[PDB]
Parts: structure tokens; sequence; C-alpha cells
């Protein structure tokens, strides 16, 4: 067979479940026995069958319905190949969710993908949109020429038994087939031709995380838009692994980033690029001993220019799901500090407390010890800084190695080898800036309130809100949930940030992930949205600026999952039709996070008094890809013109199979004039 192009064609319409025959092309013949090769395809689909073959080579006979090799695409972003010649000679598959879309602003769109089949390396690649999506390695490489009777090429779908199996329907704009094995840099160039959205956070960007998630958006009053995300390292799970909280902003209305710094990160483990094992083993796994921060909440104080970060703070090993029923602190002179166990004492026998000015003391005794705490919480002991060793992670097979190495780190109070260690529960910390982010302030840990009753108590990730008129103007406000004596909560500041209140919204004790947003209604009232256990997103509304709450009343006409997912809506400065909007941005499908939609909601005055007062009108809805595209959370931003920021996560993050996906956090923008339909 030749060396390079076997085959090319342009520009062709595939009627849904028709395909087309590429066997009369000059080149076929070298196509049906390729023993390795390239193929690089651009096209747009315009169906919604679920499994659609862009190109394939294979048998057609009757019983030969499990010899060929296909790439397909699926309705809902997924990408991959299998290559068979019935299972007992080679199934060999490949595929990597949430690869590809198919909508963006209203019109299908074309995506460019490709298959390397490399024979000297026994390896097979899959790119699309300037991204290596997978690699799957075999010791026998085997391809087309592999494949036991071989009679057709075909676009559009896989010929099975004589008729047109995984139908496509749409476009295939070009396809090159190759009979050597591209590198991967032209083919990174290749498939990078078409690209929709743009990132923030990027595996390969400094924060040294190949995984991103949790979505926080914000516009400054001065027109700095700031934004951070988890920068979560052992792959995607939640806490009880190692995660950081990351930061970039925009001068230029969102069209470009800084460089991402982390404000809020621990280093007992190594922050480290590492690619997660996506098999159905390795893919439950997760970091065991690390401290982590998760689910960031940005917020400014429009008064003093200030800005906050707030995020989760877990203790080494810890996440809300085996967090230890307690405050974390112990009163004593009738001032609650936080609690500390030395290390050779019991279990559980937290005697000593971190006093004024970070002094341990031996509360039995009622002395300071030799030890301090900075405003790091880092330990000292005589005024020398403590350190210990720092943890590298690695997989030797299905089992992740947590290992220390002979990097020295200072040891801080929530790090699994500490000589005094924190209580193992979550806890509530913060930072401000008054430069926007050039310098953050030291480690504020505001959750003293924390419930003695509670197991945990943590924030609702997007952004705070502070109220700008009536009686409580100036007040800011950072919802919360937990598994407690309430379930919504929230914690309120009067005093621009120096000190925190919180604030019970229910007397629910189910622990229900009740993640929820904040938006001011015209006299400044204030509004709740929240994720629920049930099957809506639930509204609660405020009129002593967020000391009382009512009832959570059901969102009619917006659907949702039984389990919820975390929402972002947000006050938009201009009306809309003539009247206040909010926007609101959800998954919308029933099952599953996917068919993400940005909806409008028209704010009208029913004169009533009190809690009845306002009613809001869900009168736009606007789909940003098609039904099965995966779409979790998100945070909505006005943006310095006139629009709507959204930064989210494309894929869903519930399923147990769209795990650890690099490139999944988007950044798009929209006109209210596209989301309104008007275009």
């Amino acid at each position: 067979i030749p060396e390079g192009i076997l085959m090319e064609k342009n520009n062709v319409d595939i009627a849904e479940g028709q395909g087309y025959s590429l066997d009369q092309e000059a080149g076929a013949k070298y196509v049906k026995a390729m023993t390795q090769g390239t193929i690089i395809l651009s096209y747009k689909s315009t169906s919604e069958n679920g499994i659609q073959s862009l190109f394939s080579v294979g048998n057609s006979t009757a019983g030969n319905q499990d010899r060929h090799f296909h790439i397909y695409i699926t309705n809902s972003g997924g990408i991959g190949i299998e290559l068979r010649n019935t299972d007992g000679v080679f199934n060999y598959t490949l595929d990597r969710p949430a690869s590809v879309r198919a909508l963006y602003k209203g019109e299908r769109v074309f995506n460019t993908v490709a298959l390397k089949a490399d024979a000297a390396n026994k390896q097979c690649r899959l790119f699309a949109n300037g991204e290596l999506l997978a690699t799957l390695d075999k010791d026998a490489f085997k391809f087309i020429s592999d494949i036991t009777g071989v009679d057709n090429v075909t676009l559009g779908g896989t010929k099975r038994q004589g008729k047109i199996a995984y139908p496509f329907g749409g476009t295939i704009g070009d396809i090159k087939v190759y009979s050597n094995a591209l590198s991967d840099e032209e083919l990174i160039q290749a498939t990078g031709v078409t690209t929709y959205g743009e990132n923030i956070f990027y595996a390969g960007d400094v924060t040294e995380s190949n995984y991103f998630r949790i979505p926080s958006l914000l516009t400054l009053s001065t027109g700095t838009v700031i934004s951070a995300a988890d920068a979560r390292y052992g792959g995607t799970h939640d806490s009880k692994s190692k995660i950081n909280i990351a930061f970039a902003k925009s001068t230029d209305g969102g069209n470009t980033w800084s460089e991402p710094t982390l404000p809020l990160k621990f280093d007992d483990y190594i922050a480290k690029n590492i690619d997660w094992p996506r098999d159905s083993v390795g893919k439950n796994v997760q970091i065991q001993g690390s401290a982590s921060y998760i689910d960031p909440v940005l917020l400014e104080d429009k008064l003093t220019k200030r800005i906050f970060l707030f995020a989760d703070l877990m203790p080494a090993g810890i996440g809300s799901s085996n967090a230890s029923v307690g405050s974390g602190f112990k009163e004593v002179n009738g001032k609650k500090y936080l609690k500390l166990r030395w290390h050779k004492d019991a279990g559980r026998a937290y005697d000593y407390t971190i006093r004024e000015k970070g002094v341990i003391y031996n509360d039995a005794t009622n002395q300071p010890t030799e030890f301090r705490v900075d405003g790091e919480y880092n330990l000292y002991q005589h005024d020398t800084n403590l350190t210990c060793k720092q943890y590298d992670y690695n997989f030797s097979g299905n089992n992740l190695i947590e290992s220390k190495t002979d990097v020295d780190v200072n040891m801080n109070i929530f790090y699994k080898n500490s000589v005094f260690k924190a209580f193992p529960t979550n806890y509530l910390a913060m930072r401000y800036s008054d430069d926007e982010g050039a310098s953050w302030s030291d480690l504020d840990i505001v959750s003293s309130f924390k419930p003695e009753v509670s197991k945990f108590l943590v924030v609702g990730p997007g952004i705070g809100k502070q109220i700008s008129t009536g009686e409580n103007a100036g007040r800011l406000l950072v919802p919360l949930y937990s598994k407690s004596s309430a379930e919504l909560g929230f914690m309120y500041s009067d005093d621009h940030g120096d000190n925190w209140t919180y604030v019970e919204a229910d007397n629910l004790t189910g622990g229900a992930t009740a993640e929820a947003q904040i938006v001011e209604m015209p006299d400044g009232s204030l509004k709740t949205y929240l994720r629920t256990g049930s099957n809506c997103i639930a509204e609660v509304t405020s009129i002593d600026g967020g000391e009382t709450w009512s009832d959570r009343v059901p969102l009619q006409g917006i659907s949702t999952t039984s389990y919820g997912t975390q929402l972002s809506v947000i006050n938009y400065s201009q009306p809309i039709d003539g009247k206040p909007a909010i926007i609101l941005s959800s998954p919308n499908a029933t099952n599953g996070r996917k068919n993400g939609k940005i909806w409008i909601g028209l704010v009208n005055d029913t004169g009533n008094t009190g809690i009845d007062k306002y009613s809001v009108e869900w009168k736009y809805s606007y789909a940003v890809d098609t039904p099965q595209m995966g779409y979790s959370y998100s945070c909505l931003a006005e943006l310095p013109d006139g629009q709507v920021g959204l930064l989210y996560e494309k894929y869903d993050s519930w399923s147990r199979n769209e795990l650890h996906l690099k490139d999944i956090l988007k950044f798009e923008k929209y006109s209210i004039s596209e989301l309104t339909g008007q275009a």
C-alpha cells in the first residue's frame, strides 16, 4: 500500500440511516487492507440517533456483524472506536465521554476528530477539537488488515449483515485517511481547527492540576471579572482527595485570563499533573490521607471594594461523608477556640486549643505550651517552623500508593502527620483581597459557629450576595447547607466581612445537598433558589435581610433530577422587557446532568406585602446544546458589556462513566438578544 493519503472526500451530506459508500474511491482497496494509519475527519451531526458511526471499514456479510472497525460519536458527545473481528479473535475499544458537542449558539457546528493506529508503538490514540482524548496500548497490535472478509468502506454508518448500523445524519466536512501514523502534534493542530468557547483553567497551566470542577465567576464593580474553581488533582472525586482552589482574573471583559494562582491550598501532598485511571476499578480510587479545599464562593463588598474567597476546608483524609459530628471548637473563658489533639494522646483526646495570637494552650493546666501557629496555621515550636515530609501518590496497578518523599513542607494542623491535629470535621475558610487577587490576607476560619450537633456545614458554591438597598443595605451573605438541625443556612456580615453570623433557614435534619444561590428583589428583600432531594428547585424568601426565611416553594416549570444539581441564579443590572430580571442556569433533564439551559425570570410586584410581594415569570429558556449533551455545575456573571458570561461543567458530573475528564470547564458568553431568542 502507498505512503500517504490513501483517500480523501469533502462535503458529503448523509441522510440519516443511509450511509455513504466509499467503495468506488481509487484507494478503497488500500483502505480495506490498512495495517496501521491515521483517520481525520470534520463532521456536523444533525441527528439524535444514539450512536453514530462517522467512518467504518468491515465485513457486511451475514453472520459477520462483529467484523469491522469504526470511529463513532454519541448524541451525548462521546467519541470512540471499535476494532473487531468477533470477540474470540479481538475486540479493541477506546472512548472518552463529553469529547465533542453538537450545537453552539443555536446552530449545529463542525467537530474535528482523529484516530491514530500506530503499529511501531503498538498504540491507538483518539483526538477531538485539539485535545488528545485517550490512549490504548496493545501488545498484539491489530488493524483493518486483521479483520476477516472486509468488503466495504463506509461513511456515516457501519454495515452489519447488509444493514446500516450506528446511523449518522449530517455532513462529513472532510475525511483524510493516511497509511502512516501522524504525530500527536500534527493531530492536535489538525483537530484544533474547531473549538467553541474558551478555557480559564486547563490541564497544563501553572496550577499543576489535570482536572477542575465547581465554577465561580464574578464581575467586580471595577469591571474586572474574576473566577475560581476546584483544582482537583486526584481525578474529579469530591473531597477525601487532594484539591486546591484556583483563581484567575480578566481585565478585558472576559476575553483573556491571567496566569492562575492558588489562594487556598495545602502542601501535605504534592500538586502534580496526573492521569487518573478511568477503568471500572481505578476510577473509584481516591486519595486517602490528604487535606483539601473544595467548593469556592466569590464575593465583593462594593463599598470597600474588598473581595472574599470562601471554600470548605477538609482536614487530612476528610470529606463531608466522613466528617466527625462536632464544631471542631472548644469554649474556654467563654470564647470558642480551635481544638487540637497532641499526636501521642488518645485518638479522641482534644486537650489543647489555639488561643489569641495562635498560642496553643494546654486546657487542663490552662497554660501556654511551647507551640504556636501562624496566620497559615503552620506549627512552630520555640519560634522554629516545624516541617513534615510531603506525600506523593502513584498507581501501582489498581492500587494508589501514597508515599512520603524527601521534600519538607511546613507542618500544618490539618495534616495527617502533624504533631497537633485539628478535629476531623469540616471547616469554613476565607481570605480577603483589596487588590483583586494580587495578595490575600491570612487564613480566616469563620466556622466557630458550626453547630456541635452538625456532621458538616459547608458552602453552596458560586457567589455570595451583598444587599444593595433597604434597612440591611451593605450586609454580605454566603449560602450554606448542612447535616444538622437545619439543611439550608446562611452566614452574614454587617461589618464588611470582619465577623460572620450563622442562620438556620429551615429545620430539616436530612442533610441533603441544598446548594443554593441568592438574588435581590427591587426593595432589598431576597429570594434564594436551591437544589433539593426532590424533583424540583426550591425557592425561599427573606424579608429581614436573610435572618428568617419562608418555607420552600417549588419553582414551577423548570425540570430537574431527583438528586439535583447545583444552580446559578444572578441579578441582571438592566431591565429585560422593561422589568427587573434574574438569570438562572441549570441542567434541565429529569435524569442525568444534561441539557443545560439559561432561563430569564422577570420580577413582578403583586403589591402584596412581605413574602408574597414579588412573583418571578420564567419567560425565556435558552438551550446551550442538544438534549443529551452534559451540563453540571455552573456560574453566571453579567460582564462589563451587556453580555452574560457562563463558566460551567460541560459533562455529567453525576455519571460514574464520566469521571476524571480533562478540559470540561468551559467559559462562554451570550447576549440578552440570544438568550431571549431574539438572536
